[PDB]
DNA sequence: CTTCCTTACGTTGAAG
DNA sequence: GCTTCAACGTAAGGAA
């Protein structure tokens, strides 16, 4: 039901809203007591710190390797899923392809 | 190729 | 019940 005069957008919630219009005004009050930068939101200062103490408290259950964020390891998971491969249940050799598995196994069978 | 690091939205749930 | 408002969640996308 809020929605920005400016770049008109609608937001759900006012605390949002309120935000919105803050970072409009281009205005930085959260600063980094060790590099200085400034950050129109607390939360994004929050998430800048983690860049100078290294802890990495974000880590995939699978490879149990750790990240800086949470997006960051979002998009990880995206490399646990991905296109199957067919298996030569004989040599154990990968194919992309049924036609091709056919053909390759029908080549174990004429030697043999 | 990945990951870092930045920003921008959202809902949930203590706490007045 | 009605307001915050911090702590998370989702995501995008250039930089490293
Ligand atoms: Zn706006
Ligand atoms: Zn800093
Ligand atoms: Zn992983
Ligand atoms: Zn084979």
């Amino acid at each position: 039901p809020y929605e920005c005069t400016l770049c008109n957008k609608t937001f759900t919630a006012k605390q949002n809203y309120v935000k919105h219009m803050f970072v409009h005004t281009g205005e930085k009050p959260h600063q980094c007591s060790i590099c200085w930068r400034s950050f129109s939101l607390k939360d994004y200062l929050i998430k800048h710190m983690v860049t100078h103490t290294g802890v990495r408290a974000y880590q995939c259950s699978i490879c149990n390797k750790r990240f800086t964020q949470k997006s960051s390891l979002n998009v990880h998971m995206r490399l646990h899923r991905g296109e199957k491969s067919y298996e030569c249940y004989i040599c154990k050799k990968k194919f992309s392809h049924k036609t091709l598995l056919e053909r390759h196994v029908a080549l174990h069978s004429a030697s043999n």
